[PDB]
């Protein structure tokens, strides 16, 4: 049960118990994205610009905005007054030397540091092998422990954001960890939904590679959309928590599908933290062709991509009010 | 001020509003001590013992007892039912490659599972150089900040342990530090002492090195005896939040002989959390003469020993109730 001030902060973060939030706390991968395009490293001053631009010209269709305390600070402040903030408390990325993939806060940043710049949430995320070592995983459950804490005194919403893997599985898009990924994913969600946890809401995978399912596939054909379907049901009965969908790995067309699919399965997920899919174009226009041009892109092509998920969002998710 | 689990614990702690409280968390520092008579590396199991010899010997003369969660869990459960429990929280040590001494919790530790470990309190050690680099600062105090937000979150009260040093002086006992010392003591205590660190108890060093003070000095002499009592005035009027001394580089009987000092001078403070000399005596005894005598020294040589150092308590600490 939400204490008065989470519910009021859940509210800004939402419309009519949906969340149609914009995930862009990019930052290693956003400056990667940039480098593509120009030949000297992208600034900071880039950076920030490119984030606020984003901010300006897209939270007026989004019920909230995801942004990382590194460059989006500026961003957070040209947002829609419509719009909620939600920032990133994780460091970016994990030691590809090691299988364990620790998570780590923000360096100079606490939740009461998040609260104080404005946001209604603080969002980590943690990458989570069920099947893997348990004295990582104990490491790991201790951690969140301790941010669902400080989430609790600071009275802040705690959205977790669980990234699942196998510690001896490379590769995610492959065929052998789809076999696995609904094990993953719902099963991390079972753990992380328990009450120690401190978890108001849960950002997580959607719990099957639409790409290997009977009649979305191209290619082989993995599950039967029976079987995808039931991945759904089990994932859905693995949490009471309120749950929202980022994308990976699809187009923003399957994704949109997906999101179908999800609610004629009978996932009664509560909206999306989405992003990339959405603002992706604008960077390479941003680099080569200025601002103003970035705008015009994001006012057009932006808008139109955000609006067609917006439309899919509101006959498919279902309100966290219960 | 306090909620009332908070102050339920506090009581729990303390007589009287006077925290008389054994430190023995001492992890690597113990097993040192324990190179007398090197038969083979000491055991885990020797380790546990003593803490709990000299925890059921000497905890029914004092108000609360401090153990890690490393060695002290056993040592913990054979406490005398008056003494309330504190429980380390932080790795012990610091890198002596850098200056920067960050701190770090405990890998598999949170708040929460000290609170369920059966503790009235969290502490956590950190070293502070008031003067030092100001983002490693940065990097501290929002380090506090979270365990601070923690311990209102579970409810518990948070002994903070600030040992103060300098980036470029080596050593603490020498003469170009104690200079600097009440600087470095006073003002640490005042940037904790912000709510916004959630500390409950500050456990802290005296303001001054009395080795050097007039009528305290063996060799030479830095202060005269007003210069030393106003440091302890300067550290009275730095923090209204309780606090405790912990005993460094001095004797049993010079750490008296300074709570005397401290309190004539007009310092209100509220007990101490030392002891390792009152049991000091039984580290060697229990690997020469087995467990069976080192009980004996600590019903005898111990108790003395402890309840020498309550008889000044009675003379010289005032209560937190304040
Ligand atoms: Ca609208
Ligand atoms: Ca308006
Ligand atoms: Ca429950
Ligand atoms: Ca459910
Ligand atoms: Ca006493």
């Amino acid at each position: 049960t939400l204490t008065e001030n989470k519910r009021k902060s859940m509210e800004k973060l939402s419309v009519d118990g949906v969340i149609s939030a914009l995930a862009f706390d990019q930052r290693g991968a956003l400056k990667r994205m940039m480098a593509q395009h120009q030949t000297k490293e992208p600034t900071v001053e880039q950076i920030e610009e490119l984030k606020s631009l984003v901010s300006e010209e897209l939270t007026p269709f989004a019920s909230s905005i995801l942004l990382d305390p590194e460059y989006g600070l500026p961003a957070s402040r040209v947002r829609s007054e419509e719009a909620g903030l939600l920032l990133a408390y994780e460091k970016t990325g994990y030691d590809a030397t090691t299988t364990s993939r620790l998570p780590d806060c923000l360096d100079v940043w606490s939740a009461k540091r998040i609260k104080e710049a404005g946001a209604e949430a603080v969002k980590f995320l943690l990458y989570y092998d069920i099947d893997g070592d348990q004295d990582v995983n104990e490491q790991k459950k201790a951690y969140i422990e301790r941010i669902g804490s400080e989430c609790r005194a600071e009275d802040i919403p705690f959205y977790l954001e669980i990234l699942t893997y196998d510690e001896k599985i490379a590769d995610n898009a492959s065929p052998e960890f789809a076999k696995v990924k609904a094990h993953k994913v719902n099963e991390a969600m079972k753990v992380f939904s328990k009450e120690r946890f401190g978890v108001d809401v849960l950002k997580v995978e959607v719990p099957v590679n639409m790409k290997f399912v009977e009649g979305f596939a191209d290619g082989e054909v993995l599950f039967t959309k029976e079987e995808a379907a039931q991945a759904f049901r089990d994932q859905e009965a693995s949490t009471d928590l309120p749950y929202i969908y980022l994308s990976a790995g699809v187009s923003a067309k399957l994704f949109q599908d997906t999101l179908v699919f999800a609610a004629e399965s009978g996932a009664k997920f509560n909206g999306v933290l989405c992003g990339r899919a959405t603002w992706a174009g604008s960077v390479k226009v941003y680099i080569e062709e200025g601002p103003q041009a970035a705008r015009e892109w994001l006012r057009t092509e932006g808008f139109k991509n955000i609006d067609e998920l917006n439309k899919v969002l509101d006959k498919t998710a279902s309100p966290w009010t219960e």
